[PDB]
């Protein structure tokens, strides 16, 4: 019960790859310590084959299968239809790593029938072999830190003719399943507005409110085949087509239990009976996986009135506090009932009788004050890797755009409002790519999002007080201070003042720039403007947004 087999070749890069942030002329006005920010590369690769590779002892009790009885009695309501090749194809992004077999992501989207004729086979394939591994390619992630060095993820994906086969057998129950298995616990229905709610309200609910995060060591590596199968059974649950039924056991054996694991090179890097990390059910299924283990724990642990939110490998848990002897006991019966499981812990839990200090999807709830004085509760987290990504999209085109993914979800915030909002509308402005649509990515899907549809967004993820905020807790703003001095930023001053400029030249132009002058940047001037209701947004199109998540699940809406 290996997580994984190495023959001992190497997990090689196709193109090179820059571990040291790229300068150019505008990196000074964002950043000042260029040595502080670094990007992962192969050259790590094998010290996370290491991290990554253990023995896994799973040890299954009376509470596990209570648990899974339950969440397959609400799969069985579930209905779920195939996609069609055509449906399927126009899931695919452009960016997408093409096919072994001579064609592309752009061949895919077009429907060119060296694409489509192919996938046909492939899924011909699938139905008549269910017991062939399916072959995958490991490459090492190049993200963005600051240092405190990570080495880089593993990404293990199927070939595009097999992504597409994915989506047609399963997009439907990945996207649909989970809200119905595991209702308000299921993360990724939430805008970020949705959540604070869903967060603020379960924290009130409760007489004595205790929560605690969950943190799984390298979960991927955690799940087991067990888990796997145990995943497969409650999408056979649902009621499927028998062709979806025959595709979702074939992936099961040949592709999500395991298989074997190539270099972009083509040698043989071994052997994976583990999470995948790049296919369709990566996010729904280490959901339902971690929901189950962290139910099951819950029982395990007799917490009382236990209110559970899931994302993915992401855990926070609220309850009723039975005094801080008795509640630090129950979260030692849960972390034992999780190990027993096989989600053993990275930093061990901490109950916490402060919802401010609880992070869960790498944020913290906070208060600040609206135009008219009252409370309103927002999500934040440390800018310091937004701002380190920001540094290096800044000097370097990436296909993703993390600037812009938390702009979306963090513009309530001191640090997205004052940094990344003037910062990036500068750029745009002396490019005159205002009008330039951008791909960034939110709960895994990609999205082409114009900049100046922004304050329509904004407003609708989060409502008009986004735009009006000020009187950021005492905490808030150390964090973001203490943040600034150790990259090197700008102090607030500065970028309130640079704002101004931002602002004033949005208003010059009309039209939707400057909409976006009105409201991203009324906190930067005295003479306020009154904000109202933005005609355009209530037209956007936010259906597919905050449905499902579908992280390394090469989904494009
Ligand atoms: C755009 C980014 C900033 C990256 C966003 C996101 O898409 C993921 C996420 N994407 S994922 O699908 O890869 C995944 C898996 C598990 C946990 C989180 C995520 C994430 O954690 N984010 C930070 C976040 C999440 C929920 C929130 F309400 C708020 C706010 N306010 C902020």
């Amino acid at each position: 019960h290996m997580s994984y087999t190495w023959t001992g070749a190497l997990i090689t890069p196709c193109a090179a790859e820059e571990s040291k942030l790229p300068i150019n002329a505008l990196s000074n006005s964002l950043l000042r310590h260029h040595n502080m920010v670094y990007a992962t590369t192969s050259r790590s690769a094998g010290l996370r084959q290491k991290k990554v590779t253990f023995d896994r002892l799973q040890v299954l009790d009376d509470h596990y299968r209570d648990v899974l009885k339950e969440m397959k009695a609400k799969a069985s309501t579930v209905k779920a239809k195939l996609l069609s090749v055509e449906e399927a194809c126009k899931l695919t992004p452009p960016h997408s790593a093409k096919s072994k077999f001579g064609y592309g992501a752009k061949d895919v989207r077009n429907l060119s029938s060296k694409a489509v004729n192919h996938i046909h086979s492939v899924w011909k394939d699938l139905l008549e072999d269910t017991v062939t591994p399916i072959d995958t390619t490991i490459m090492a992630k190049n993200e963005v830190f600051c240092v405190q060095r990570k080495p880089a993820r593993l990404i293990v994906f199927p070939d595009l003719g097999v992504r597409v086969c994915e989506k047609m057998a399963l997009y439907d129950v990945v996207s649909t399943l989970p809200q119905v298995v595991m209702g308000s616990s299921y993360g990724f229905q939430y805008s970020p507005g949705q959540r604070v709610e869903f967060l603020v309200n379960t924290w009130k609910s409760k007489k004595n409110p205790m929560g605690f995060s969950y943190d799984t060591r390298c979960f991927d590596s955690t799940v087991t085949e067990n888990d796997i199968r145990v995943e497969e059974s409650i999408y056979q649950c649902c009621d499927l087509a028998p062709e979806a039924r025959q595709a979702i056991k074939s992936l099961t054996e040949r592709l999500y239990i395991g298989g074997p694991l190539t270099n972009s090179k083509g040698q043989n890097c071994g052997y994976r009976r583990c999470r995948a990390s790049g296919v369709l059910t990566t996010s729904c299924g280490n959901t339902l996986t971690c929901y189950l283990k962290a139910s099951a724990a819950c029982r395990a642990a007799k917490l009382q009135d236990c209110t559970m939110l899931v994302n993915g490998d992401d855990l926070v848990v609220i309850c009723e506090s039975a005094g801080t002897q008795e509640d630090a006991a129950s979260l030692r019966v849960f972390t034992e009932a999780m190990t027993r499981y096989s989600a053993p812990p990275g930093d061990p839990p901490q109950p916490e009788y402060d919802l401010e200090l609880i992070t869960s999807c790498s944020s913290n709830v906070s208060v600040a004050h609206d135009a008219s004085g009252k409370r309103v509760y927002y999500l934040t987290r440390d800018p310091t890797t937004p701002l380190a990504r920001a540094a290096w999209e800044t000097a370097r085109h990436t296909p993703v755009n993390s600037w812009l993914g938390n702009i979306i979800m963090y513009a309530p915030t001191l640090w997205a409002r004052m940094i990344l909002m003037t910062h990036f509308f500068s750029i745009l402005l002396a490019q005159e790519q205002l009008e330039k649509a951008l791909d960034c990515q939110i709960y895994g899907a990609c999205y082409s999002i114009e900049p100046l549809d922004l304050p329509q967004i904004i407003e609708r993820l989060h409502g008009l007080s986004a735009f009006s905020l000020h009187s950021y807790s005492p905490g808030e703003i150390n964090r973001v201070a203490s943040c600034l001095r150790k990259l090197g930023v700008p102090p607030l001053r500065v970028w309130r003042h640079r704002a101004r400029s931002v602002r004033a030249r949005l208003l010059s132009q009309g039209g939707r720039a400057a909409t976006c002058g009105k409201y991203l940047f009324n906190w930067a001037v005295k003479t306020k403007l009154k904000l109202t209701p933005i005609p355009a947004a209530s037209r956007l199109d936010l259906s597919g947004w905050f449905v499902a998540g579908y992280s390394g699940g090469d989904i494009y809406h």
